[PDB]
């Protein structure tokens, strides 16, 4: 089997996409969040504390006759980025692009913090991390992939996504019209739960490559690209202007600038984003202070090769019994 869907932006700035979900009988549509970071499929519901929905599409299961609760199991999950949500977990039929699982969990919430409210276009996340983050409690539950992929022709997805424009999440095979020149695929550390490997350096603009290990997480539910900080002052060194605010909470460049490209190494080969896509616009309405897509990890923890890095290439998430990335221009 395979399955094929469409992936938006959820506004202007790309700091987000959704993806449309079939969920149970008859289906039930919701627009998910495909987060290579995370491994719980969590959805807005008939359950969620009222006062914390605004405007967002909610699972009902009870209106599903394929729903059956999960009985005694519960999810809770905090992100890096401060926001989380929890609740209780039922099974169903979750299909993505005509790829259908069948007993899917499908976690539930109960709670939502802020941040999933204000964002009226998320109706939950899709986790496709390893299943060894998943949250769920006490028995800990498969991703949609991990169900999924003894059924697909190839055990695989892939991230297509575009910038400013839509694109695709591509489930049990690759797609050759997607890319151009080759893929190159570099190996993949699970034992912290992520898609975890290692560039093999950078550039800034039409400089030099820099050859340098930086390991880092592709991570499809992080807006940004957070590199050590000394990657980073390298990159914002080059915009006049470009200083670190600890006010706004990073990187911040006149709008008047024209942004240099940023290369990143995979293996000897190379990924180019565009200056264009480092751009985040205005750090508040009106502003001519704008917002760096190109970040410090320095107390994340961990370097984060987010929508930023992924957007700029064909990403094939190898869920082989070695798992491993492959990167393509295109």
């Amino acid at each position: 089997s395979t399955g094929s869907a469409t992936t938006t932006p959820i506004d202007s700035l790309d700091d987000a996409y959704i993806t449309p979900v079939q969920i149970g009988t008859p289906a039930q549509t919701l627009n998910l969040d495909f987060d290579t970071g995370s491994s719980d499929l969590w959805v807005f519901s008939s359950e969620t504390t009222a006062s914390e929905v605004d405007g967002q599409t909610i699972y009902t299961p009870s209106k599903s006759t394929t729903a059956k609760l999960l009985s005694g199991a519960t999810w809770s999950i905090s992100y890096g980025d401060g926001s989380s949500s929890s609740g209780d977990v039922y099974t169903d039929t979750v299909s993505v692009g005509g790829l259908t699982v069948t007993g899917q969990a499908v976690e539930s919430a109960k709670k939502v913090s802020s941040s999933f409210t204000e964002d009226s276009t998320i109706d939950g996340l899709l986790g496709l991390a390893f299943s060894t983050l998943n949250t769920v409690s006490p028995t800990q539950q498969k991703t949609f992939f991990d169900n999924a992929k003894a059924s697909l022709d190839s055990p695989v997805f892939t991230a297509d996504l575009g910038y400013h424009a839509p694109g695709t999440y591509n489930f049990g095979f690759i797609d050759t019209t997607a890319y151009t020149g080759s893929i190159t695929y570099t190996a993949v550390s699970t034992k912290q739960g992520f898609w975890e490997w290692t560039s093999t350096g950078y550039a800034v603009g039409s400089g030099t490559f820099k050859s340098t290990s930086i390991d880092g997480i592709a991570d499809t539910g992080t807006t940004l690209l957070y590199l050590p900080a000394t990657v980073v002052s390298a990159y914002w060194a080059q915009v006049s202007g470009a200083k670190s605010s600890s006010s706004v909470g990073g990187y911040v460049f006149p709008c008047s600038a024209t942004l240099p490209s940023f290369t990143f190494g995979v293996g000897s080969a190379r990924i180019v984003i565009p200056g264009d896509y480092i751009d985040f616009g205005p750090i508040s309405t009106g502003s001519s202070s704008c917002f760096g897509g190109i970040q410090s990890s320095a107390g994340i923890g961990i370097n984060i090769f987010g929508d930023v890095a992924l957007k700029a290439a064909f990403v094939v998430f190898n869920g082989a019994t070695t798992p491993t990335l492959g990167f393509a221009s295109k």
